[PDB]
């Protein structure tokens, strides 16, 4: 519900810092702020950060 805008990871993705979140294939990203054109900040598995937007797939 309070999930916000959600999205899939396409592919595999190891932070590079503190600030940046990490992911694997198919897994959920919620809460997504799209706060520049490639990079957006959202939650994957309980860690918060930034992310490569083009790492991942909206729904719907
Ligand atoms: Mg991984």
């Amino acid at each position: 519900g309070h999930m916000g805008i959600t999205a899939i990871a396409l592919y595999d993705y190891q932070a590079a810092g503190d600030d940046e979140i990490s992911f694997d294939p198919d897994d959920i990203i919620t809460n997504i702020e799209m706060i520049d054109d490639g990079w957006w900040r959202g939650v994957c598995k309980g860690r918060y950060g930034l992310f490569p937007a083009n790492y991942v797939e909206l729904r719907q």
